[PDB]
């Protein structure tokens, strides 16, 4: 494909996707067994392993809907990828919503005009694939990991001047990031299962940090439930 | 309340929401004990009773989202429920959705104009008390009631020269009914949990039918289902 | 049709539409001779009698856009029904409606997206048939019953948050409720005639509410309007 | 006022409203007695004289939305002009309308985003003045004047690729032409008096023209109307 | 055509488009050599001379986007006009933009909807011809005749309630007018060339007027530039 | 800043902005003297280096509005960057552009909502700096590197099953690409100078690819034009 480097066979049915291709570096090569890199192109690398001798390839998406939006769309139509599970960070906006939580998105809202531009009256809720969030889930319950599921916000903008946040906060909405909608859009679209685990990076509507120690447990907690999510 | 004619105390803090009253008439005289019909207010009747030792309500909500809007706003507000659970019925929209299957809706999409009225340029996804939907599927699945989950779609106009529920197949959408989107959007607003429980009534795009015995007997899986969320 | 248990014949050319089903089955046992129910199909009860040796169906609608618009478009429809009068309460938010004017909706205004849906960039204004306005303000002169003709608005939520009906009172609007837009509409799409009247059920703007004995006057006022209004 | 040269008094509480100044000094001329041209800024003229003793003011207003807002507001807020009556042609849409039927809009849809930029998620139906439109419509038929009432189509673009006019006349829509949602509109914001009386210039569906012998005479029909309403 | 009395021919290559037919009278008598009335139609006059032996014609557009959407489509599809030149004056909503200053727009923003009639989900952004535009800047630096480029806004509604001209103020916008648009969109739509340079009538934020003789010298200014313009 | 690396000073005044990081090391490397790699955060590269005696920074934006929004606004708001010059590639959408054309953009349309976001019911228009637009025009005709201007399209989806580029091509818009929007909106917002420089990497509705060499001798044009803007 265009934007992918790989040939026949070099990406596996599932691939672990986050935002940050440094990320997906390191999670190769701390998770993943006999690693190799398929992808350099932009400097936005896939990388595929084994863990527990299953294949499983894990490919940076870059930031915002449209990045990923391309990566998905080409892992799928040139790959026949099966799995998409999208593992990066969001800020919480609830109060509710804890440090240590992983978060499982069932839903997401957005503010990006993919859909609008598809389907123009509708409002069309992108849905993840239950299958995947419920291996999920046990996978998260089994080990006693603290976990929380509900909807996102997709923004295209992370410094927005007329953020409606703390419209979205009333409504039981739980963090921002930027993917999660274009994700499961397409995913659905084109008949493939998709999930997207999520760490608290910061609390949005306090200024509220997390520390780098916190982010590196849940970090663990977030892919190690990842890594028993699919069948 | 303006729409419900019930005092204080005679509404339970879980209410199954079936569109029709006389379905919830049906509901309330089958599967209850010790049932009182709190509502004749425009005949859109609500009955209380026990099962298991707990107050279930069953509340008719009309058809459309301003109607099960106006409902839920005072369910709500009015009497304090929790829990709103919408047992119905929808269009199957694809092939795989099968005349048995009994659906929970994670989700909804709208041509409602309700959320963008509220967000402007957001598209607002309404969610599931999951909590409900994974005790929904966990009895489900206890029984062996066959059970689908994923997406509906809250149509306004069940007549729709344009409609485009050919594209929203294309996407996922398992169904097509009328009111999900005002209830899981009006549910989370006033921090309530809500879920749509949801039988087959035709498959849409076929135009084909399901039988007056399929329909009885998912009717039953359906509340069975919901009288364990 | 689906929603309507009639038979060929049950339903008269005119009908009579009110929101509530009980009003439906009041306004058949006091104003008509020789009733008949011909649909009891979700307790939304239809009408057949006659007045004055003409026949006339009055049947529920339920309350809302979508609930009329099924009625609405199976009358039509299934049933061939010419003429099609709404016979509701709204509520007024100007000063000016008084509490015992009929209001005869000329057209209405609305934040239902059915007819977004339809044209996209146009908006769509619903129009009464003038043929049945005419007759209906005749009827209301000749006996002096007091009226007032506009436009009305076409709620989709009865408890709106972002209530804009502070802005359509300065624009001479005269009162919300949550029917005409898609009576008029439907009508006219299929070439059908159509009016709404309407009684004042509270003052929104005020609180200010009406008694039970005013209503009762005005609700006998607005029957036999349209009771005469046929031709 | 910026766009009309008049001083106090020189302007009639009432107003008609052709889009043509050219159709206005002629409608001046020939049915008005003791007429003075009060405004020649842009060409754009308004006359006043006097019908059967009461004086009648005369404006262009040019064409399209826009043009016509900033006659109407100015008329408006710097002449307390109460009475605006807009007298002017439009394109048949349907066939039932025929070249001879003098039109009314009761209202006016329109591509025009002026209210959806007042309004966000509301379509606003503008509204005739309701006595204006009655005294029309009696005037109409005690000569017996043939006219047909109903709602027209305030267009932005006359040469549209994008139109919508083949829908618009499946809903009842009578005509298309390009002002009147903003005399409707702009007359209800402030509190003043509207009406639209058309004629039809041509079968914009069937392309068919209505000749020159049939325009001149449903055009002195129009302002026959208009003189009593 | 409908809106233009022309015969074949009375009209030349390059246009000039002021908003004001007297302004276009003014114009043809006061530059233009041997010099016809071609249109009188609604007033809205249309000559043609020569200026240094080209053929040059001054047409009158009106106000608003839909007048003058009529007569550049009428001088493109029916007398297949080259360039289109628009020659008036806009209102300064920055405080940088001198009321001596001649204004070459670039491109155009607005609330007029006949672009998301056209496009929908997109929004279109009008842009002068590069070619129209560098001569007209040429010849302004040639004589020294200060001058600014960038964008304007094209409003639907001079007397505006909801005016967001405080806010395109922030962006760079540099002044309104209710022409610009829709001679870009439609110029572009047939292949051919057009350029909007406009003197400034006032400063809209903060009411200050433009004195008679100021606004007389650049209006000298404008056309002057304007005039050598093309090729 | 929470995306760039850098402490205060190490960014120019003026930044180059491809969209491809190791395009971004591929013209600090080629054509700057005493380069320092200022960033490595999410491996998105930025470089500063001299070039005729002037700093002269080189930063990837990845793919995308949202993507090239946090570079441009962290640029801007904590780095004080006054020049930002996207260089990067499109696809041509019509014959007349041709592959060695080099593309300046003054405006770019876009299906991107960032804007209705902040503006409701108002198309806006994002605008090139004039002045680096000439200087960029200027220097492009002084070497004889071929250069067209104009218009291209902001995308959002790379693959578009609801694609208009059929419809832009008509409207004369040049070619399509995933930034310019974001960065001419953001630029005016803070008041500093913005403007895209475009090569054309295909022929989109004819399908037809440009050769590696074509590429290779297009971006270098690209990047002299720039170095003097
Ligand atoms: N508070 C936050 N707000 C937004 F809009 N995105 C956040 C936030 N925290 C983490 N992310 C994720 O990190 C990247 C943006 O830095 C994006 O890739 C995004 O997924
Ligand atoms: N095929 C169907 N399409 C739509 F739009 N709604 C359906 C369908 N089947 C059942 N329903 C549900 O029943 C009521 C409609 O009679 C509505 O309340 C709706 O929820
Ligand atoms: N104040 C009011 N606001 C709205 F939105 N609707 C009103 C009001 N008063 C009466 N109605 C009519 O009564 C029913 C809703 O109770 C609906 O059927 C509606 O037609
Ligand atoms: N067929 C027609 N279509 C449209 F859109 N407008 C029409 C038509 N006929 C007459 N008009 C009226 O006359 C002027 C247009 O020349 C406009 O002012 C308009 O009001
Ligand atoms: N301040 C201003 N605001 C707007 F909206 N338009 C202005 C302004 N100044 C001059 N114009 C130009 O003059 C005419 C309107 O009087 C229109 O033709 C328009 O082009
Ligand atoms: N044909 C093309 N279509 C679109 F939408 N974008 C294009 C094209 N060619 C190059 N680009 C630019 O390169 C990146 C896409 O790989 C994006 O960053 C984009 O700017």
């Amino acid at each position: 494909s265009v934007h992918i480097g790989a040939e026949k066979g070099q990406i596996a049915d599932t691939v672990l996707l986050p935002g940050d291709p440094l990320r997906a570096k390191f999670i190769a090569e701390t998770y993943l067994e006999n690693v190799e890199c398929y992808n350099e192109v932009r400097g936005m690398y896939g990388f595929t392993g084994t863990y527990k001798g299953k294949k499983i390839s894990v490919q940076g998406t870059g930031m915002g809907v449209p990045s990923i939006s391309i990566y998905v769309n080409e892992l799928i139509q040139s790959y026949d990828v099966q799995n998409l599970i999208r593992v990066g960070s969001c800020g919480a906006i609830r109060k509710d919503v804890k440090v240590r939580d992983v978060i499982l998105a069932m839903t997401s809202s957005t503010d990006s005009q993919m859909n609008r531009v598809a389907f123009g009256s509708v409002d069309f809720a992108p849905c993840a694939d239950f299958e995947l969030l419920k291996n999920a889930y046990d996978a998260a319950k089994d080990k006693g990991v603290p976990v929380t599921v509900g909807s996102v916000f997709t923004a295209d903008q992370f410094y927005n001047d007329d953020s409606q946040i703390e419209k979205l906060a009333k409504y039981g909405v739980l963090g921002v990031e930027m993917e999660t909608t274009a994700l499961y859009t397409l995913a659905a679209k084109h008949g493939r299962k998709a999930l997207s685990i999520l760490t608290v990076s910061d609390h949005v509507l306090t200024g509220e940090e997390t520390t780098a120690e916190e982010r590196q447990t849940t970090f663990h907690d977030m892919i190690d439930v990842a890594l028993h999510s699919v069948s």
